[PDB]
């Protein structure tokens, strides 16, 4: 394998962390390949669940707890902390909240969160590498509670970063928020990528094509599929009661990705940096409810 940049995996990985049996587990947790029977049984369906009031309460709660856990990880970001250390803290924080860390064993993903440094687009695996001053690092958190999943992510700065890192992370965040601001009943899911790409391109960045936002609720990933690039062919129209994410990945160089031999870690083919933000959204009647928002503070962590 020819790496695309300076990052490398730092092995070995700690043995898989157990979740006490009193925490309720999603279907894939105990499947030997981490397959989710419930997801597979809707593979290739474009139909979108209309959530009940009970479903809504359940998504509100898990999304709020997920936000709490992200904030725990945010607190840990500093030069010399390993991503595995972050992940151990996340895993304990999930358990403290009586929730399962959704990533763990999802399709045999080995950790409880995803840590994506610099040229890693997404799905980086926490490992023994200490964070370096000048890195950007995204931490992606998903929790499972009472049958519902809640999913969010933010990109963080490790110490002082360069102006390109500032502009990339700020633009990405703005991309997400401009998309969110368009969400309301009657908007086609395919419109969001036009908005995102328009803002990225204006700032000289590209938009990753291989990974999309997604329906989420009883299923970790389900309909709708929400591309983040322009002129996509996404199926469906927003309706009050829909719950989904938006999670644009924006890059300094070109949009093309490839995957490491671990099967998960997605990197820019050119080795330039990428950044991402993610929220879980419920469509309302005004527009939308940002389930994974901060309730106590105005801005994402990288501004603060
Ligand atoms: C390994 C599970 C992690 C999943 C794929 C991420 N939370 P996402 O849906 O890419 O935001
Ligand atoms: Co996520
Ligand atoms: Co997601
Ligand atoms: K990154």
């Amino acid at each position: 394998y020819r790496y695309t940049g300076k990052l490398r995996p730092h092995y070995p990985l700690m043995p898989t962390r157990p979740v006490p049996s009193y925490i309720q587990r999603p279907d894939y947790a105990d499947h030997p390949l981490g397959m989710s029977e419930s997801e597979q049984a809707l593979k290739g369906t474009s139909q979108i669940k209309l959530l009940s009031s009970e479903d809504i309460e359940g998504m509100r709660l898990v999304c709020r707890l997920a936000r709490e856990v992200l904030d725990v990880a945010a607190g840990m970001i500093k030069p010399g902390v390993t991503t595995e250390e972050i992940d151990h803290a996340v895993h304990l924080a999930c358990i403290a909240r009586n929730c399962y860390p959704s990533p763990l064993n999802y399709y045999n993903f080995p950790k409880s969160c995803c840590t994506s440094v610099n040229e890693v687009i997404c799905h980086g695996i926490p490992d023994r590498r200490p964070l370096q001053e000048g890195d950007i690092v995204n931490v992606d958190i998903t929790l499972y509670r009472n049958g519902y999943h809640g999913d969010l992510n933010e990109t963080f700065f490790v110490g002082e970063v360069d102006d390109g890192a500032r502009k990339l992370v700020q633009t990405t965040y703005e991309c997400l928020m401009q998309a969110i601001d368009a969400v309301k009943p009657g908007v086609r899911y395919r419109e969001l990528g036009n908005i995102i790409q328009k803002h990225a391109q204006a700032n000289g960045f590209s938009v990753v094509r291989s990974y999309c936002g997604h329906g989420i609720h009883k299923l970790f990933h389900t309909a709708p599929n929400v591309p983040h690039y322009a002129k996509n062919k996404a199926v469906g129209v927003m309706k009050s009661g829909h719950v989904f994410t938006i999670e644009p990945m924006i890059c300094e160089g070109g949009w093309q990705d490839e995957t490491w031999p671990d099967g998960w870690t997605a990197v820019t083919r050119d080795g330039k940096r990428s950044a991402q933000f993610e929220h879980t959204l419920l469509v309302t009647d005004t527009g939308c409810e940002i389930l994974t928002r901060r309730l106590d503070s105005a801005r994402p962590h990288f501004m603060s």
